């Protein structure tokens, strides 16, 4: 009746009705089980603990992400949080509602087509789309121009649009992410003395670093100061009443997106994937990407992270072009929002795979681009 | 009610009604197709640009120009074109006005059958005529004597008219035209290593050749100058900001219509071209004919020409004889005039093929030389 | 009301008033038509082009001569050059005044007969009189007695008179003529190269013998000359600016008049003419003709040809015999004014046929000599 | 020892001994030369190419005839060529035989000047004799009585014979000749979009000419025959596999030498140039005349031809006069046949230029006519 | 003494003696640096690699190639190029012999003024000369005339040589290249989820196109058997002894050679773009070009490509042509053969720029074509 639209990426999930302005399910993509001892089942236990319960009772569990690098790795844990967002978090089934999907650029065809066979069977949806999630992205924004990095958990992308044109020559991806700054915050950290080995620490460091990193404009000068000055240092208050001190680490972490180097990556800085699908486009084409470069995805709300892309995409471009980077308070809900735009739109009503189709086709449907 | 004139060359469209001093309609025939992707029919999407449109919209377009050295070679692109010109620019059903158009001579007898059967068919023009260009020429500048040289973007060709009547066996045509200059200018560039290889790069190497090229007087020290000045350099800024510099391509560019064996011809150059036409007509029209070199056409246009003419013809001509090149501010648009002027003339009130003489002596109509 | 007086011959036509001194309408007898295309007549072109009309337009027209070897043979052509001299160059209606035709002796009886007709009917002439070329020149002369030789275009002819008596019994003509050395010429040329087919190329021949042809007083020794000698050399610039040089061709063209063998004639040289007339004649009459020979024509303008006929008749004549030639600055015209002494008599005054006579006696009037 | 026989004219180069019935040596007269670069003398590169050579390697090269309308233009490419028939083609020094060269009558006499200085210089030839093409024509028919009508590359002309005398003061010459014919070829195949501007293209045409056009009977009927039917119809394929197909362009191109009107001349057509040659001859020789008119010269090869004029002459001749055309399979060897004819004669022995003549008599010695 | 022949082109250096069959030094164009770290400068610690040291340590490397589109970019990492071929793998000194050098058509000038400049001075060359490589492909085959398709790492071109002369106005030049079809592989193999995204990594993918890549000669017949059968997937084992499957992505990869539209490009397949040079070329050429299609370069060693042209071209080509293809198992050295053969010619001896020409001159000697 409604599409159901449900952007079940790495790290997070976000599902609601399209028309809706917001997600009404948002919960982590983490299927917890218990770590110290096997499970009393004659007993009223749970094997398993999924999104909000899972970081609940995180002291007490293994977390694993069945998503990695926007890739589902873990089939079964999969199913699980997908029946967990349609009947314990929105509580609409599948058979009632049609169901939009999102997916990053890349992926295996496996992915698609075991992501469809399962929407068609487990659960039971009408019709499903799989869309790019940063061809939402923009849709969001409202423009029909422009270049989408979307910069989520596990996978960064570039996703450059014409004047509603797809551009599909000069699409790039990077397995840089913020599941890695997150790794390499862990790391980090140790320097101070604060060691972060298990899971349930590494949802802390998680949340360490989304209340105080940032993104330094000049990162030597940054350095610079960090070094003289306690200004640049903040206090954490851990959930077991102690306290820890960020310093540098709060700027440093985020600068391995600029900075890939930090944790070994040859990957370019986000600013120069930016620039080169910039410069694979058609040279009557790059004026307007310049001048719409639209952020999505999690990682993007870094503070600052705007400014020093203007910065150093200014610094690429030729000093006559004008560089414009558009970031919403909403980005990170960005992908989703263009969801329930596609969504309800008369022209994507005639695109659903349905489930007939589907039955007749095989799995090879999902990659049908007829538009 | 009231003619309009239609000069649809190769290239460029220029298209207007009868009595006006100008074209009213004037955009690139050319039709642009999207190159990246199929198109998403079920979107508000198009399959071809027109004109104006195809160059906007460049970047993601292949351009073709449905005429080639003055012959129509796509007839479904051309219909689109003129299409465009009766129902987008001018918005004028050709129902409502008889239709001059124009061609280039010795073209293939089939042009002007098709030419006519879709402007009787496709489009329901009450009467039309096709006049040779070149012919037209004279009557914009307003000589009933002299020798017409109209180069263009596809065709360059000669047509002496002596106290107004045609000397039908001294035209002359060459292949070389803009067209040609601006391959050749493409050609040029990779030595400073600028390398424009895609439709939409050709259309700007187009418009470095209209704003930088101009003819030398003397080559061969033009040359040796821009060997050693700088004055000689123009920059030039490309759509996406960046600068290129060009040198000595300014003249090496359009000294091919001098000297067409820098890209392969055998062909004569144009002041040699005018020369042999004046040979080949009688000896007592030679003189009236040196004294009226008639030049127009676009590639007319470059600063200079009309100097090297004058200078090469007087070096092939007898010594007492007086050469005079006549080339006015409004060249570019002559042919067109020439039609509104003529179109508007009394006598060629009686000379229009009109549909009920069409339908009843069929096609071969068109070649009808009565005046 | 006053006689006008037009000696329509071969070549040029010569129109006036009887008591002028000189024709006022001087022009060829010519009617020129375009030759490369057809006549556009929905535009304002001509069909055909009369005298001065013809030889300035030239360049684009075939043109004719009506009058060949004195006799008209091409009357539609002759009938506008008529009508071009009433109406265009004298502008006198024909029904104003009666007027005076000439002829060269020998001709058809229809050429009278037709010529009177035309006077009678297109153009309606109150009276008219057709008079011999050779008694008109000596009338010019003033003398009564002497050998009138006529050479003109079409004619050469001998007509002598003794004391006002013709001797119709010694009458010569010759077909050589100054067409024949025109055509001459335009054959000797070819040696030095230049080639002179067209008929415009005839009028350029015609001016190139004008300017530069002369009579050798010695044949012989004037060639032996040329053959060592630059200075007989002379150049003549031709209507595009382009200059020739004409060498020894200058003296033998009109050596022809002498030696007509050159052009493959058994005629005998206008000497051998003038004398065989002289011999014909009574013995008691020689004396005064060979003492009265009379030159008018424009063939006997050539520089020399006097004194060249001086010495040839000298040489045939007694040694006793006193040889007088007579050749005025005039002799162009000669027989016009003659013409006009004649209309201006008063005994010629009855001598008209008129339009009532005509009428009555029918055309056969026009062979009347009651003097 | 034996004379050489050397028809080296206009287009086509012939030679061959006297005594032979066909020339050894038959290639055209062209000096080709590298057209896309100069040449890489270091290598064993050619800087130019003659006969066969130019016309199999034509494709990069720009070829030129030296002889233009049976005068030579280009004297160091005639050398050229004469040096290749002499060492290359017959393997013969010209210091070991005699030679007899031809001329087209009414050429410059700078051109046997030149030819026999050369002859007498570059090439050392023991004694030589310039003859009139036509004369040797008639030899090759075994007649002594006749018109011929020699029509090849650069000129077309009758010579009239009389019972062995020749009638010089009634020989024409037109510029109409084959070269023309395959000009106007090249222009009349544009209507069908067959556009060849090259000088190897030209060769392409020619080759056309020959294996398809022919001389319509009656012209308008096979006009108006060709409007319906394509059973005039032929194709021909080029060089590179493209098939081609000419229509009425077949009598169209030959029809010019009826009709030279169609390429702008004021030249009588070949009939009315044969019939004005026989009326400008005696009156008790035309009976003679009208009943042997001999064709020669490769354009007399077009199928029909004969029977045209045999129709065209017999419209304008008297009714009970026989008229006869001759035509035989040899015509486009006949002038070189009949040198080879009077080189061998015993009468013709004794009228050669010798070496001894020639220096003490000096180049004027090479317009005797002792005969 | 003996001239050096060293083809340093995109990708692969090949290097040897002139008069040797086959390069003696043939290494990867590679300089490599460590990527994880810095350089422990006071250990025996390298900062670079280059070609096989640097692929054989190249699992801690960043690889550059200096060499782009034919195109020196890096021009430090070129030095270190040419010293190591020079010294470490020729092991010859430069000041010893002469060198010859290559270089794609349609370069930058600068590109060979520099390549001068450092041969003149970091080395010191005796004497060198830039050829074209695809004139020496033609060289190596031993054929005089054909079309060269020179298919390299950076750069396809297309050069007709016609009986030994160049067509220089025909030469074409393609971007795409052996480098792209290896960056769309690295693309395609995403689908099955196998992600190489280092540069490492890129010479894997380089690894498994070079071994399994074929053409397709039914392109969509071979995916409708690839979509149903296995028989057309091949395994290939990873450095680190994992296997991956290859399917269809075998065929499709090199397929971008007859389709450049996969990756994006607006270019004409290599097909076409052979067959336009032909179409440019003068008609009496085609034929011979046609039967003379000469293929070199690594890109040309796919299984089946001269297969996949002899059909394509015959499609395009007129059905009474001859099509054929030469395609060497040695074509992966044809150039550097071509070089060898070159330097052993006696002509070639005096063409090379010397070190004295050089200063004198200064760097714009190495345009000089006198050959
Ligand atoms: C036999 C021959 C050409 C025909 C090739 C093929 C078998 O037939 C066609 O395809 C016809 C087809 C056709 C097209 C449209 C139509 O309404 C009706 C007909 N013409 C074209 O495209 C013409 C177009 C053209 C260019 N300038 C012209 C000048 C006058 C007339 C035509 C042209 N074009 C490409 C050629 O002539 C080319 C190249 C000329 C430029 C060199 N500087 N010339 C040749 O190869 C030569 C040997 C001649
Ligand atoms: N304020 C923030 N600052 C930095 N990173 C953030 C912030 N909020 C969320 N993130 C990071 O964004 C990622 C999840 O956001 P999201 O883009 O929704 O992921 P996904 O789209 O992969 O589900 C996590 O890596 C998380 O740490
Ligand atoms: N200022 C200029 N200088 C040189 N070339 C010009 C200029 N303006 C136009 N042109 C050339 O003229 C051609 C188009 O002019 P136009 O004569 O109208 O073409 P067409 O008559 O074939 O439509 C193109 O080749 C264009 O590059
Ligand atoms: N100065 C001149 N020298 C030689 N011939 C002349 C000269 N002037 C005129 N003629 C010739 O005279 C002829 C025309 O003179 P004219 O006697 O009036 O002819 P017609 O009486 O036949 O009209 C032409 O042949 C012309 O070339
Ligand atoms: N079969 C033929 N039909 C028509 N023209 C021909 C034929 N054969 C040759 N020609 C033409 O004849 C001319 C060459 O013949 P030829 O008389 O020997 O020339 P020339 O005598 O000037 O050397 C060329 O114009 C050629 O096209
Ligand atoms: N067997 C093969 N199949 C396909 N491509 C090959 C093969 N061998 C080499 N190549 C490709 O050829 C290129 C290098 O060959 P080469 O022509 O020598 O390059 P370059 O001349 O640019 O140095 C690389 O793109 C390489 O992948
Ligand atoms: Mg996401
Ligand atoms: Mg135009
Ligand atoms: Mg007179
Ligand atoms: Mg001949
Ligand atoms: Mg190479």
């Amino acid at each position: 009746t409604t599409a159901l639209v449900c952007d079940n990426g790495s790290g997070l999930v976000k599902a609601g009705f399209a028309g809706d302005d917001a997600p009404r399910a948002v919960f982590p993509s983490i299927v917890g089980r218990p770590r110290h001892q096997g499970v009393m089942v004659g007993m009223g236990q749970k094997d398993s603990y999924v999104g909000d319960e899972a970081q609940s009772k995180r002291g007490i569990l293994t977390l694993k992400y069945p998503i990695e690098h926007g890739i589902i790795t873990n089939w079964d844990d999969m199913e699980k949080i997908w029946h967990h967002t349609f009947y314990n978090e929105l509580r609409v089934a599948p058979e009632e509602h049609p169901t939009l999907l999102t997916e990053a650029p890349l992926n295996p065809k496996a992915n698609r087509e075991k992501m469809t066979q399962i929407m068609f069977e487990t659960f039971n949806v009408p019709a499903m789309y799989v869309a790019i999630q940063a061809v939402l992205s923009l849709y969001a924004s409202g423009r029909t121009t422009g270049i989408v990095l979307d910069s989520g958990d596990g996978v960064t992308h570039n996703v450059p649009i014409y004047e509603g044109y797809a551009l599909p020559h000069a699409i790039m991806r990077l397995d840089l992410a913020g599941r890695d700054l997150t790794d390499y915050l862990m790391k980090i950290l140790t320097e101070r003395g604060y060691s972060f080995v298990t899971t349930a620490e590494r949802e802390i460091v998680r949340d360490i670093k989304e209340k105080l990193c940032y993104v330094a404009l000049d990162f030597e000068n940054e350095m610079a100061t960090a070094a003289s000055s306690s200004s640049l240092e903040k206090s954490y208050e851990l959930p077991d009443g102690q306290v820890i001190t960020i310093g540098n680490e709060r700027f440093r972490c985020p600068e391995t997106l600029f900075q890939p180097s930090f944790i070994g990556m040859e990957s370019a800085g986000i600013h120069e994937t930016t620039y080169n699908s910039i410069m694979k486009c058609d040279i009557d084409i790059r004026k307007d990407l310049y001048a719409n470069n639209v952020m999505s995805g999690g990682t993007t709300m870094y503070p600052g992270i705007a400014d020093r892309m203007q910065k150093e995409i200014t610094a690429l471009a030729p000093s006559t072009m004008k560089i414009k980077i558009i970031a919403p308070p909403e980005r990170k809900y960005s992908v989703w929002i263009g969801g329930s735009i596609l969504a309800s739109l008369s022209t994507f009503q005639q695109m659903w795979i349905t489930k007939q189709e589907y039955d007749e086709a095989g799995p090879s449907i999902v990659h049908r681009k007829c538009f």
